[PDB]
Formats: C-alpha cells, sequence, structure tokens
C-alpha cells in the first residue's frame, strides 16, 4: 500500500468546467457558446462560483477587455434565468469578504470591483442592497 494522500477520490471535474469555460470566452468572445457550456449541466448549487470566479478574474486583471466580458458574461446569464437574484447577491457578497490582498497589496483591483459594481446597479441585475455593501 504505497503512497496515501487523502482517502477520496478526484472529485473537482466540476470546477474545471467554469476555469475552463471562463478562459474559453476570454478567448472566443461569445455569450452564447458559453452560456451552452453552463447548460449541459444542471447544478445551480456550484454556478454561485462562477459569478465570484469570474468578478475576481478581471478585478486582477489589468484592462476593461475582460470587464466588459464578464459583467456582460454574467448580466445575460441573469436574464437568462443561469442565475438566480440569490446567487448574484451570494457570489457577490464573496467578494466583500475575499479581498485581503487584492485591495491593500497593488491599487487597482478596487477601483475595477467599484466600476463593475456601480455597472450592474444599472443593468438592473443588484438591488440597492448589494450595492451599498459595496464600499465606494
Amino acid at each position: 500500500g504505497p503512497l496515501g494522500s487523502g482517502g477520496q477520490q478526484p472529485v473537482n471535474h466540476l470546477v474545471k468546467e467554469i476555469d475552463m469555460l471562463l478562459k474559453e470566452y476570454l478567448l472566443s468572445g461569445d455569450i452564447s457558446e458559453a452560456e451552452h457550456c453552463l447548460k449541459e449541466l444542471e447544478v445551480p448549487h456550484f454556478h454561485h462560483e462562477l459569478v465570484y470566479e469570474a468578478i475576481v478574474m478581471v478585478l486582477e486583471s489589468t484592462g476593461e477587455s475582460a470587464f466588459k466580458m464578464i459583467l456582460d458574461l454574467l448580466k445575460s446569464l441573469w436574464k437568462s434565468s443561469t442565475i438566480t437574484i440569490d446567487q448574484m447577491k451570494r457570489g457577490y457578497e464573496r467578494i466583500y469578504n475575499e479581498i485581503p490582498d487584492i485591495n491593500l497589496d497593488v491599487p487597482h483591483s478596487y477601483s475595477v470591483l467599484e466600476r463593475f459594481v456601480e455597472e450592474c446597479f444599472q443593468a438592473g441585475i443588484i438591488s440597492k442592497q448589494l450595492r451599498d455593501l459595496c464600499p465606494s
């Protein structure tokens, strides 16, 4: 019985779906093709992570290239009945509790989150509650 790293099996396949999905979309540039991959799976209890990862993705990035991609990506998924109101709020709240160094160290991401949040406020996907939760 050689080795022995954990008594469980590799079940992190779903995690790769989003990782590859986001990257793929950022490469191609089609929201219709992206949603297609998400439609294949019916796990609404996981998609919540997609939003967060998507937001943080650009938050750390450097350019509006991904900013509009992610924002427009989640925006469509929200009105496409793919991202319930409880999902977005739950995904955004994570940002307020997942910005340890993203804000302090390397001052630039914060300026993005603000624009990303305020931008959604006008889209009609987030209520004053969430927008108010974000630091301005």
